[PDB]
């Protein structure tokens, strides 16, 4: 993954998002309902510091749980670090603030996965399309879109 | 799903496939390595009377299935029929016998599942633009791709 977004101003990716769509490398990863990457976002929060803090969605033993993680912030703008066991990094790719923002979460071993977020429970064609541009410099092999419906409710059901 | 291969010469079709790449309407029809479409091909017989057998492989309680199913032909020289509970179609959508070939299968209410078919277990690009056109006009919400590895594999493991 070699695009970011020039110039990101990071307060601005503020609040309310929806999961559109999702790509990764490996079928597994996104395969079922309970697949490790198959998270869902809800709210973007960025820190007075400048960290990223992810509300987010994921189906964990047979029901939709909520978490919160912190993504901490780099020299990098478009870059922060999700570091537990591995070092795990999280890009933004491209955003106009006020209807989409792509981001991908990768490993540093080769395994990746990335998401299309839009502002509003709409098919947006024009987002999938940048989308789609950034994909096909990627080895993605499991691609995933949701409709209105599936957007308006807890875990995408 | 309105187009068909026209001039298609069903005998030419026999032999051995690989299901290179796949995609579907619902997310649910390919989501798991048991989801019911997640159906691989391995061998395309036509019959003297000019139905279509498919040999197929399935993942189906804990283990990779075997299973022969046969397609009827209509007047229509590119679409068949399976008619069990329902009457489902099976239709030709492109093929230059010796590389690739499309087809979806698709009820009758609206719900459908595609493939892209190759002969050997390489990526064709090529053939896999030919797909991703037919498939623009199609409303599909789950791709999947697989490696010169799993195609090797039986079940794609």
């Amino acid at each position: 993954v070699t695009q970011t977004m020039k110039g990101l101003d990071i307060q601005k990716v503020a609040g309310t998002w929806y999961s559109l769509a999702m790509a990764a490398s490996d079928i597994s990863l996104l395969d079922a309902q309970s697949a490790p990457l198959r998270v869902y976002v809800e709210e973007l929060k960025p820190t007075p510091e400048g960290d990223l803090e992810f509300l987010l969605q994921k189906w964990e033993n047979g029901e939709c749980a909520q978490k919160k993680i912190i993504a901490e912030k780099t020299k990098i703008p478009a870059v922060f670090k999700i570091d537990a066991l591995n070092e795990n990094k999280v890009l933004v790719l491209d955003t106009d603030y006020k209807k989409y923002l792509l981001f991908c979460m990768e490993n540093s071993a080769q395994s990746l996965a990335c998401q299309c977020l839009v502002r509003t429970p709409e098919v947006d064609d024009e987002a999938l399309e940048k989308f789609d541009k950034a994909l096909k410099a990627l080895p993605m092999h499991i691609r995933l879109s949701f409709n209105p419906t599936q957007l308006e409710e807890q875990c995408h059901i």
